[PDB]
């Protein structure tokens, strides 16, 4: 049995928000941002592109659902830092629901 190292790290506070991009969260006293939510995958048996950008409605769930839903927190991470743009490396959690974003319809609004 190959035991996977877990790191068992805090939650942080409300710096910024931002569609999955640079969200600076309280670490240590330290603001560090942190960008890595990606996940497709719908109910149907064959999983064919999940969720998609619903909305930037999420930039807001760190104001009500921050405080009243699932807000961000930090838990493990993958190990590249830099994903997207090249800052830090965490998943934003918006009220325990990822808010999931990829892609633009097909082809960036065809």
């Amino acid at each position: 049995a190959t035991s996977t190292k877990k790191l068992h790290k805090e939650p942080a506070t409300l710096i910024k928000a931002i569609d999955g991009d640079t969200v600076k969260l309280m670490y240590k006293g330290q603001p560090m941002t942190f960008r890595l939510l990606l996940v497709d995958t719908p109910e149907t048996k064959h999983p064919k592109k999940g969720v998609e950008k619903y909305g930037p409605e999420a930039s807001a769930f760190t104001k009500k659902m921050w405080e009243n839903a699932k807000k961000i927190e930090v838990e493990f991470d993958k190990g590249q830092r830099t994903d997207k743009y090249g800052r830090g490396l965490a998943y934003i959690y918006a009220d325990g629901k990822m808010v999931n974003e990829a892609l633009v319809r097909q082809g960036l609004a065809k």
